[PDB]
Order: structure tokens, then sequence, then C-alpha cells
């Protein structure tokens, strides 16, 4: 099938005023609209699937639009469970907070984004992605491995509503890895009125050896519209 979404991300830093307006060289690559290419190969409980996306991002307004297809037919999992896996470099940091934007600072060489997503009372996704520039395009190439899912659960049972909630991504520095970590819980509405929780554990590590911006503790506030 196909899937489109519009995603907005804004950076909010409680403290962190010192040199808060200092920006990275990588931010220069994001002053206008940037084409995006997304490629995901996944395997959930042994069910293989491939998703491909084309889109554009505009970090000056913190917004991207992505259009996806499956090249392997109907997915074994709901599209909403893949939203967070399918480029936080398009977040909008306020001018006085740009020192806290790790994601653009790692560009153009990029970063590795790794997650474990644990669905409460159900299975887990392991994801590893490379986010980097190829020519003028920002590419997100992902491998996803899901295990331990219940055949009758909300994910393999396709019991999730086709919408998306707004979340708070908590970003902290990981100085030993010259990168960041993040923690947040995604709320997937279920067709019975309940909510399916998905605990996100995230690590971002620069691919290059140049300096990056290691931020103070802060949040990304997210909003996503599905169609």
């Amino acid at each position: 099938s196909s899937h489109h979404h519009h995603h907005h991300s804004s950076g909010l830093v409680p403290g962190g005023s010192h040199m808060g307006g200092t920006s990275s060289k990588g931010e220069e690559l994001f002053t206008g609209v940037v084409p995006i290419l997304v490629e995901l190969d996944g395997d959930v409980n042994g069910h293989k699937f491939s998703v491909r996306g084309e889109g554009e991002g505009d970090a000056t307004i913190g917004k991207l639009t992505l259009k996806f297809i499956s090249t392997t037919g109907k997915l074994p999992v709901p599209w909403p469970t893949l939203v967070t896996t399918l480029v936080q470099a398009f977040s909008r940091y306020p001018d006085h907070m740009k020192r806290h934007d790790f994601f653009k600072s790692a560009m153009p060489e990029g970063y590795v984004q790794e997650r474990t997503i644990s669905f409460k009372d159900d299975g887990k996704y392991k994801t590893r992605a490379v986010v980097k520039f190829e020519g003028d395009t920002l590419v997100n190439r992902i491998e996803l491995k899901g295990t331990d899912f219940k055949e009758d659960g909300n994910i393999l049972g396709h019991k999730l509503e086709y919408n998306f909630n707004s979340h708070n991504v908590y970003i902290t520095a990981d100085k030993q890895k010259n990168g960041i970590k993040a923690n947040f819980t995604v709320r997937h509405n279920v067709e019975d009125g309940s909510v399916q929780l998905a605990d996100h554990y995230q690590q971002n590590t620069p691919i290059g050896d140049g300096p990056v911006l290691l931020p103070d503790n802060h949040y990304l506030s997210t909003q996503t519209k599905l169609s």
C-alpha cells in the first residue's frame, strides 16, 4: 500500500543559554527545502517488508512531508508503528537555542540513529539507520528487526487507528560517544479506545570525526498528520 505524512518538530531547551545562539556549519545545509529519500527494509516475526519514501524537509519551519510506498505488498505491521523509524535534522530550534542541535551539526557526513522500541505487553523493534547527505538529498536508510510479537496483539492484529499523537522527545548528551541519546513513549490509539504504548530508546552517533554540538538536556515537541 501507500502512506503519506506531515511531521513537525520544534526544539525546546529549558536552560542552556550560554552561547545558545551558536550554530554549526552543518546548519548551512538546511537553510532551504531539502529533498529526502527514505529506504526501510524490515523483518518482524520473520515477515519481510520494504518501504520506500520520497519527500522534502524545511527546517526553517520545522516541517517535512514524506510519501511512502511498500514494494512488498501489504505490510505485516500497521503504518503508524513505523512513523518514528521513517530525520530529526529537520527540527526547528529557536535562534537562541541553535547550539543544542546535534542533528544538523553532524551533517553532511551524517549520524547513525539506533532505537529499541518496546511495545508494552507485546514485542519490540530494533532499528539501525544512517542519516546523511548523498549529493543534495538527505537520505535515511534503515534496517528494522522486530521480534516477540503476539499474533493476536495490537500490532500484528492491525488494531491501531490511522492517526498519530504529539510527543515529547527527551534528548540528553552522550559525551563518551560524541553524540546524543533520547527517551520517549509514543501513544498509539487502539480501535477499542485504549492506548498502545511504545517506549522509544534512542542513540545518535556521528559518522564523521569532526566536532558536533553536544546539547544540554532538552525536548523535541512533535506533531504528525497521517494521510
